[PDB]
């Protein structure tokens, strides 16, 4: 099975998932001097006041915080998007060291981690149908740097001991994802893909310019998670990021001057 080791990492994925070498793969490097301001982009609407978190799961690659997406409770609209995109889950990608971990890069800069808030287009009815469409998903990406603690992340950090290994889950109700956002919603956007197998080319990427700050203690607790299952030799869950892919025939647009 695929992963992030020497033997099953990103450079191997194309053998089982040939779209790995496709025309709209993610992540990418964001060249800030080449991205063009697009005055036609609408303001982005993040409407998370009625968000209903349910559970947190260690899936052997990352951890997902899952939401009730059976109604329009936590939605993303506007920006580059046509229609309404429901929040289904968030997760992170992070490094073994503070100088790596993000998937997207900014002028080749790597951040310590990257948060992905995953949303699906309601016109396709369910997530599994949406990932088969070029406009099926919208992923809101937010960079993490190490500095001051993020208060809104601590509830996540403190439950990680209870889901140390692959397959473990825990109740995770009443978590407000607004506490993970930066002040500004300025963004870059481009058409891309899932960053893990099956690497489907279904994603409108919206990457925020402003990173959030988390503490060294917070990211240290991410790095104590395990890729392995219970009772197996320990392999720390670190470096679960895909490197930048070729941009090919794509333009990155900026929401801001
Ligand atoms: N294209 S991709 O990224 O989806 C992809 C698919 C399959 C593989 C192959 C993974 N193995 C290399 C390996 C690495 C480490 C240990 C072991 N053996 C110990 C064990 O597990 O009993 C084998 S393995 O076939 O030997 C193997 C398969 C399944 C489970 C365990 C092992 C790579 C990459
Ligand atoms: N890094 S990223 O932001 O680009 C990104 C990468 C991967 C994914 C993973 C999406 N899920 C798994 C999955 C992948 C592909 C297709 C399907 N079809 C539905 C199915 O198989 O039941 C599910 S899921 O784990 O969130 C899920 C589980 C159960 C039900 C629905 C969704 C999200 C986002
Ligand atoms: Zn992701």
């Amino acid at each position: 099975h695929w992963g992030y080791g020497k033997h099953n990492g990103p450079e191997h994925w194309h053998k089982d998932f040939p779209i790995a070498k496709g025309e709209r793969q993610s992540p990418v490097d964001i060249d800030t001097h080449t991205a063009k301001y697009d005055p036609s982009l609408k303001p982005l609407s993040v409407s998370y006041d009625q968000a209903t978190s349910l559970r947190i799961l260690n899936n052997g690659h990352a951890f997902n915080v899952e939401f009730d997406d059976s109604q329009d409770k936590a939605v993303l609209k506007g920006g580059p998007l046509d229609g309404t995109y429901r929040l289904i889950q968030f997760h992170f990608h992070w490094g073994s060291l503070d100088g790596q971990g993000s998937e997207h890069t900014v002028d080749k800069k790597k951040y310590a981690a990257e948060l992905h808030l995953v949303h699906w287009n309601t016109k396709y009815g369910d997530f599994g149908k949406a990932v088969q469409q070029p406009d099926g998903l919208a992923v809101l990406g937010i960079f993490l740097k190490v500095g001051s603690a993020k208060p809104g992340l601590q509830k996540v950090v403190d439950v990680l001991d209870s889901i140390k290994t692959k397959g473990k889950s825990a109740d995770f109700t009443n978590f407000d994802p607004r506490g993970l956002l930066p002040e500004s919603l300025d963004y870059w956007t481009y058409p891309g893909s899932l960053t893990t197998p099956p690497l489907l080319e279904c994603v409108t990427w919206i990457v925020l310019k402003e990173p959030i700050s988390v503490s060294s203690e917070q990211v240290l607790k991410f790095r104590k998670l395990n890729f392995n299952g219970e009772g197996e030799p320990e392999e720390l869950m670190v470096d679960n990021w895909r490197p930048a892919q070729p941009l090919k025939n794509r333009q990155i647009k900026a929401s801001f001057k």
